[PDB]
Protein backbone atom coordinates (compact mmCIF):
# COMPACT_ATOMS: atom_id res chain seq x y z
CA UNK A 1 0.00 0.00 0.00
CA UNK A 2 2.34 2.80 -1.18
CA UNK A 3 0.97 6.36 -0.85
CA UNK A 4 -0.84 7.60 -3.97
CA UNK A 5 -2.41 11.04 -4.36
CA UNK A 6 -6.16 10.82 -5.05
CA UNK A 7 -5.92 12.55 -8.43
CA UNK A 8 -3.00 10.28 -9.35
CA UNK A 9 -5.01 7.24 -8.27
CA UNK A 10 -7.98 8.23 -10.45
CA UNK A 11 -5.70 8.46 -13.48
CA UNK A 12 -4.21 5.04 -12.78
CA UNK A 13 -7.73 3.62 -12.43
CA UNK A 14 -8.68 4.97 -15.85
CA UNK A 15 -5.55 3.46 -17.41
CA UNK A 16 -6.49 0.14 -15.79
CA UNK A 17 -10.03 0.42 -17.21
CA UNK A 18 -8.61 1.12 -20.70
CA UNK A 19 -6.48 -2.05 -20.40
CA UNK A 20 -4.76 -1.55 -23.74
CA UNK A 21 -2.22 -3.70 -25.57
CA UNK A 22 1.36 -3.52 -24.36
CA UNK A 23 3.91 -1.55 -26.38
CA UNK A 24 5.45 -4.78 -27.65
CA UNK A 25 2.06 -6.01 -28.91
CA UNK A 26 1.55 -2.90 -31.05
CA UNK A 27 3.28 -1.99 -34.25
CA UNK A 28 6.00 0.61 -33.75
CA UNK A 29 3.85 3.24 -35.43
CA UNK A 30 0.95 2.32 -33.14
CA UNK A 31 3.18 2.42 -30.04
CA UNK A 32 4.45 5.89 -30.96
CA UNK A 33 0.93 7.11 -31.75
CA UNK A 34 -0.35 5.87 -28.39
CA UNK A 35 2.22 8.05 -26.57
CA UNK A 36 1.17 11.08 -28.62
CA UNK A 37 -2.41 10.37 -27.60
CA UNK A 38 -1.58 9.84 -23.90
CA UNK A 39 0.27 13.13 -23.51
CA UNK A 40 -2.24 14.82 -25.82
CA UNK A 41 -5.13 14.07 -23.48
CA UNK A 42 -3.23 14.14 -20.17
CA UNK A 43 -1.05 17.24 -20.34
CA UNK A 44 -1.98 20.87 -19.92
CA UNK A 45 -2.23 22.81 -23.18
CA UNK A 46 0.66 24.74 -24.69
CA UNK A 47 1.54 28.18 -23.38
CA UNK A 48 1.46 31.03 -25.86
CA UNK A 49 4.98 32.27 -26.59
CA UNK A 50 6.52 34.96 -28.78
CA UNK A 51 8.81 32.43 -30.49
CA UNK A 52 8.13 28.78 -31.44
CA UNK A 53 10.35 27.96 -34.43
CA UNK A 54 11.59 24.80 -36.16
CA UNK A 55 15.37 24.68 -36.81
CA UNK A 56 17.95 22.03 -37.60
CA UNK A 57 21.67 21.53 -37.05
CA UNK A 58 24.31 19.19 -38.50
CA UNK A 59 24.77 15.83 -36.83
CA UNK A 60 26.86 12.71 -37.39
CA UNK A 61 24.10 10.98 -39.38
CA UNK A 62 22.59 14.04 -41.08
CA UNK A 63 20.56 17.03 -40.01
CA UNK A 64 18.98 16.97 -36.54
CA UNK A 65 15.56 18.68 -36.27
CA UNK A 66 15.18 21.12 -33.37
CA UNK A 67 12.51 23.39 -31.96
CA UNK A 68 13.17 26.74 -30.28
CA UNK A 69 10.82 28.06 -27.59
CA UNK A 70 11.16 31.59 -26.22
CA UNK A 71 8.76 33.88 -24.39
CA UNK A 72 10.85 36.84 -25.68
CA UNK A 73 11.25 37.91 -29.32
CA UNK A 74 14.63 39.44 -28.45
CA UNK A 75 16.92 38.43 -25.60
CA UNK A 76 20.42 39.18 -24.45
CA UNK A 77 23.13 36.59 -23.79
CA UNK A 78 22.25 34.06 -21.12
CA UNK A 79 21.93 30.34 -20.47
CA UNK A 80 20.00 28.26 -23.00
CA UNK A 81 18.02 25.19 -22.00
CA UNK A 82 18.66 22.12 -24.20
CA UNK A 83 15.83 19.62 -23.81
CA UNK A 84 15.69 15.90 -24.65
CA UNK A 85 12.29 14.19 -24.58
CA UNK A 86 11.50 10.88 -22.87
CA UNK A 87 10.11 7.77 -24.51
CA UNK A 88 12.71 5.06 -23.88
CA UNK A 89 14.77 6.21 -26.89
CA UNK A 90 12.02 4.47 -28.94
CA UNK A 91 8.95 6.75 -28.81
CA UNK A 92 8.23 10.45 -28.35
CA UNK A 93 9.02 13.39 -30.61
CA UNK A 94 8.91 17.20 -30.59
CA UNK A 95 5.12 17.18 -30.19
CA UNK A 96 4.78 14.70 -27.30
CA UNK A 97 6.76 17.10 -25.08
CA UNK A 98 5.87 20.37 -26.79
CA UNK A 99 3.51 21.63 -24.13
CA UNK A 100 5.98 20.90 -21.34
CA UNK A 101 8.66 22.78 -23.31
CA UNK A 102 6.39 25.82 -23.63
CA UNK A 103 5.80 25.63 -19.87
CA UNK A 104 9.51 25.42 -19.06
CA UNK A 105 10.18 28.40 -21.37
CA UNK A 106 7.33 30.44 -19.88
CA UNK A 107 8.14 29.73 -16.24
CA UNK A 108 11.94 30.01 -16.54
CA UNK A 109 11.96 33.00 -18.90
CA UNK A 110 14.83 31.33 -20.72
CA UNK A 111 15.03 29.95 -24.27
CA UNK A 112 14.47 26.20 -24.72
CA UNK A 113 15.79 24.15 -27.64
CA UNK A 114 14.22 20.70 -27.94
CA UNK A 115 16.08 17.99 -29.85
CA UNK A 116 14.34 15.58 -32.28
CA UNK A 117 16.98 12.88 -31.89
CA UNK A 118 17.07 9.61 -33.80
CA UNK A 119 15.10 6.72 -32.30
CA UNK A 120 15.55 3.00 -31.82
CA UNK A 121 15.04 0.30 -32.99
CA UNK A 122 15.74 1.94 -36.38
CA UNK A 123 18.73 3.81 -34.88
CA UNK A 124 20.06 1.88 -31.89
CA UNK A 125 22.31 3.11 -29.12
CA UNK A 126 24.20 5.48 -29.22
CA UNK A 127 22.25 7.32 -31.94
CA UNK A 128 20.10 9.29 -29.51
CA UNK A 129 23.19 10.31 -27.50
CA UNK A 130 25.11 11.35 -30.63
CA UNK A 131 22.29 13.63 -31.67
CA UNK A 132 21.68 15.13 -28.22
CA UNK A 133 25.39 15.86 -27.81
CA UNK A 134 25.73 17.38 -31.27
CA UNK A 135 22.66 19.59 -30.88
CA UNK A 136 23.80 20.74 -27.44
CA UNK A 137 27.26 21.64 -28.74
CA UNK A 138 25.62 23.49 -31.62
CA UNK A 139 23.40 25.55 -29.31
CA UNK A 140 26.48 26.20 -27.13
CA UNK A 141 28.22 27.76 -30.17
CA UNK A 142 25.67 30.62 -30.43
CA UNK A 143 24.91 30.04 -34.14
CA UNK A 144 23.20 32.84 -36.01
CA UNK A 145 20.19 30.63 -36.83
CA UNK A 146 19.39 30.51 -33.10
CA UNK A 147 19.01 34.27 -32.72
CA UNK A 148 20.16 34.05 -29.09
CA UNK A 149 23.61 34.01 -27.60
CA UNK A 150 24.35 31.26 -25.10
CA UNK A 151 26.55 32.01 -22.09
CA UNK A 152 26.01 28.46 -20.85
CA UNK A 153 23.75 25.50 -21.50
CA UNK A 154 21.26 23.72 -19.27
CA UNK A 155 20.61 20.11 -20.33
CA UNK A 156 17.23 18.83 -19.17
CA UNK A 157 15.03 15.88 -20.00
CA UNK A 158 12.67 13.24 -18.68
CA UNK A 159 13.35 9.49 -18.38
CA UNK A 160 15.43 8.53 -21.44
CA UNK A 161 15.91 12.29 -21.82
CA UNK A 162 17.18 12.39 -18.23
CA UNK A 163 19.67 9.67 -19.17
CA UNK A 164 20.68 11.83 -22.14
CA UNK A 165 20.97 14.88 -19.86
CA UNK A 166 23.59 13.17 -17.70
CA UNK A 167 25.48 11.62 -20.60
CA UNK A 168 25.63 14.94 -22.49
CA UNK A 169 26.89 16.72 -19.37
CA UNK A 170 29.62 14.07 -18.98
CA UNK A 171 30.62 14.27 -22.65
CA UNK A 172 30.82 18.07 -22.55
CA UNK A 173 32.67 17.86 -19.24
CA UNK A 174 35.37 15.75 -20.87
CA UNK A 175 35.50 17.77 -24.09
CA UNK A 176 34.06 21.22 -23.51
CA UNK A 177 31.70 23.00 -25.85
CA UNK A 178 32.07 26.73 -26.48
CA UNK A 179 30.34 27.49 -23.14
CA UNK A 180 29.94 25.28 -20.06
CA UNK A 181 27.06 23.25 -18.73
CA UNK A 182 25.95 25.55 -15.89
CA UNK A 183 23.19 23.27 -14.52
CA UNK A 184 21.76 19.89 -15.48
CA UNK A 185 18.21 18.74 -14.70
CA UNK A 186 17.68 14.95 -15.12
CA UNK A 187 14.01 14.25 -14.43
CA UNK A 188 13.19 10.64 -13.37
CA UNK A 189 16.34 9.57 -15.22
CA UNK A 190 17.76 6.20 -16.03
CA UNK A 191 21.28 6.44 -14.59
CA UNK A 192 22.02 2.98 -13.19
CA UNK A 193 20.58 -0.24 -14.57
CA UNK A 194 17.11 -0.69 -13.05
CA UNK A 195 17.25 -4.49 -13.31
CA UNK A 196 17.36 -5.89 -9.81
CA UNK A 197 16.30 -2.64 -8.12
CA UNK A 198 13.70 -2.69 -5.37
CA UNK A 199 11.67 0.05 -7.09
CA UNK A 200 11.46 -1.95 -10.33
CA UNK A 201 9.90 -4.91 -8.50
CA UNK A 202 7.61 -2.74 -6.35
CA UNK A 203 6.20 -0.66 -9.22
CA UNK A 204 6.45 -3.18 -12.08
CA UNK A 205 2.75 -2.86 -13.01
CA UNK A 206 0.04 -0.25 -12.66
CA UNK A 207 2.19 2.91 -12.32
CA UNK A 208 2.13 4.27 -15.96
CA UNK A 209 5.71 3.10 -16.78
CA UNK A 210 5.74 -0.70 -16.57
CA UNK A 211 8.50 -3.25 -16.37
CA UNK A 212 7.20 -4.59 -19.70
CA UNK A 213 7.71 -1.19 -21.36
CA UNK A 214 11.17 -0.85 -19.78
CA UNK A 215 12.10 -4.23 -21.30
CA UNK A 216 10.59 -3.27 -24.69
CA UNK A 217 12.68 -0.09 -24.76
CA UNK A 218 15.84 -1.89 -23.62
CA UNK A 219 15.50 -4.52 -26.37
CA UNK A 220 15.10 -1.84 -29.04
CA UNK A 221 17.87 0.51 -27.89
CA UNK A 222 20.56 -2.11 -27.16
CA UNK A 223 22.72 -0.09 -24.78
CA UNK A 224 25.79 -1.93 -23.51
CA UNK A 225 25.66 -2.39 -19.72
CA UNK A 226 29.35 -1.49 -19.40
CA UNK A 227 29.17 1.67 -21.52
CA UNK A 228 28.85 4.94 -19.50
CA UNK A 229 26.95 6.47 -22.46
CA UNK A 230 24.25 3.87 -21.78
CA UNK A 231 24.45 3.83 -17.95
CA UNK A 232 26.02 7.10 -16.81
CA UNK A 233 26.25 6.02 -13.18
CA UNK A 234 29.43 4.41 -14.50
CA UNK A 235 30.92 7.75 -15.54
CA UNK A 236 33.25 10.14 -13.76
CA UNK A 237 31.26 12.32 -11.34
CA UNK A 238 34.17 14.32 -9.89
CA UNK A 239 33.46 17.44 -11.99
CA UNK A 240 29.72 17.05 -12.49
CA UNK A 241 27.97 20.39 -12.95
CA UNK A 242 25.36 21.68 -10.50
CA UNK A 243 22.49 19.21 -10.62
CA UNK A 244 18.80 18.91 -9.84
CA UNK A 245 17.63 15.27 -9.76
CA UNK A 246 13.84 14.90 -9.67
CA UNK A 247 12.24 11.50 -9.13
CA UNK A 248 8.79 10.07 -8.37
CA UNK A 249 8.09 7.91 -5.33
CA UNK A 250 6.04 5.42 -7.40
CA UNK A 251 8.52 5.10 -10.29
CA UNK A 252 9.97 1.64 -11.10
CA UNK A 253 13.23 3.46 -12.00
CA UNK A 254 13.10 5.71 -8.91
CA UNK A 255 16.09 3.93 -7.38
CA UNK A 256 18.19 4.75 -10.46
CA UNK A 257 17.68 8.44 -9.71
CA UNK A 258 18.41 7.88 -6.03
CA UNK A 259 21.64 6.14 -7.04
CA UNK A 260 22.74 9.04 -9.24
CA UNK A 261 22.16 11.74 -6.62
CA UNK A 262 24.00 9.63 -4.02
CA UNK A 263 26.95 9.32 -6.39
CA UNK A 264 27.05 13.09 -6.86
CA UNK A 265 27.09 13.64 -3.07
CA UNK A 266 29.77 10.95 -2.74
CA UNK A 267 31.88 12.92 -5.24
CA UNK A 268 31.30 16.22 -3.40
CA UNK A 269 29.09 17.80 -6.07
CA UNK A 270 26.23 20.25 -5.49
CA UNK A 271 22.87 18.55 -5.97
CA UNK A 272 19.19 19.11 -5.24
CA UNK A 273 17.34 15.81 -4.83
CA UNK A 274 13.53 16.05 -5.01
CA UNK A 275 11.43 12.90 -4.82
CA UNK A 276 7.81 13.77 -5.60
CA UNK A 277 5.45 11.95 -3.24
CA UNK A 278 2.44 9.97 -4.40
CA UNK A 279 2.95 10.41 -8.16
CA UNK A 280 4.38 8.28 -10.93
CA UNK A 281 6.87 8.39 -13.73
CA UNK A 282 5.78 10.85 -16.47
CA UNK A 283 4.38 13.38 -13.98
CA UNK A 284 5.76 16.29 -16.06
CA UNK A 285 3.40 15.51 -18.96
CA UNK A 286 0.12 14.59 -17.20
CA UNK A 287 -0.51 18.01 -15.69
CA UNK A 288 -4.17 18.25 -16.81
CA UNK A 289 -5.24 14.71 -15.97
CA UNK A 290 -3.47 14.85 -12.59
CA UNK A 291 -3.63 18.56 -11.70
CA UNK A 292 -1.35 18.24 -8.65
CA UNK A 293 1.60 17.43 -10.93
CA UNK A 294 1.70 21.06 -12.08
CA UNK A 295 2.88 21.85 -8.56
CA UNK A 296 5.60 19.18 -8.85
CA UNK A 297 6.90 20.82 -12.04
CA UNK A 298 6.82 24.23 -10.35
CA UNK A 299 9.05 22.86 -7.57
CA UNK A 300 11.65 21.84 -10.17
CA UNK A 301 11.39 25.32 -11.71
CA UNK A 302 12.00 26.97 -8.33
CA UNK A 303 15.01 24.71 -7.69
CA UNK A 304 16.39 25.61 -11.15
CA UNK A 305 16.13 29.33 -10.46
CA UNK A 306 17.83 28.90 -7.09
CA UNK A 307 20.69 26.84 -8.53
CA UNK A 308 21.23 29.38 -11.32
CA UNK A 309 21.57 32.16 -8.72
C1 LIG B 1 3.57 4.63 -22.39
C2 LIG B 1 4.21 4.54 -21.02
C3 LIG B 1 5.27 5.61 -20.80
C4 LIG B 1 6.65 5.21 -21.32
C5 LIG B 1 7.45 6.34 -21.97
C6 LIG B 1 8.07 7.24 -20.93
O1 LIG B 1 7.41 7.67 -20.01
O2 LIG B 1 9.46 7.65 -20.99
C7 LIG B 1 10.45 6.80 -20.65
C8 LIG B 1 11.65 6.92 -21.30
C9 LIG B 1 12.69 6.07 -20.98
C10 LIG B 1 12.53 5.09 -20.01
N1 LIG B 1 13.56 4.22 -19.68
O3 LIG B 1 14.89 4.63 -19.86
O4 LIG B 1 13.34 3.11 -19.27
C11 LIG B 1 11.31 4.97 -19.36
C12 LIG B 1 10.28 5.83 -19.68
C1 LIG C 1 10.88 -0.42 -2.38
C2 LIG C 1 9.64 0.35 -2.84
C3 LIG C 1 8.90 0.94 -1.65
C4 LIG C 1 9.52 2.26 -1.19
C5 LIG C 1 10.36 2.19 0.10
C6 LIG C 1 11.40 3.33 0.05
O1 LIG C 1 11.02 4.55 0.07
O2 LIG C 1 12.65 3.05 -0.03
C1 LIG D 1 21.22 0.35 1.51
C2 LIG D 1 22.41 1.09 0.88
C3 LIG D 1 22.98 2.10 1.88
C4 LIG D 1 23.84 3.19 1.22
C5 LIG D 1 24.85 2.65 0.19
C6 LIG D 1 25.88 3.74 -0.13
O1 LIG D 1 26.24 4.55 0.77
O2 LIG D 1 26.39 3.85 -1.29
Amino acid sequence: TPFIRPDMKAFLEAIAAMAGPTLAEMTLEEARASYVALHGMADRPARELAVIRNLSCPGPAGDIPLRLYDARESREAGPVITFYHGGGFVIGDLDTHHNLCTEIAALMDLPVVAVDYRLAPEHPFPAAIEDCEAATRWVASSPSELGRTASGVIPIGDSAGGNATIVVSQLLGAKPADVPVVLQVPIFPLASDAVGSASLEAFAEGFVLTKASIEFFDTAYKADRADPRGFPILGDHTAAPPTIVATASLDPIRDSGRDYAKALVEAGRDVVYLEMEGVTHSFTNIRAAVPSTQGDLERIIAAMKMMLG
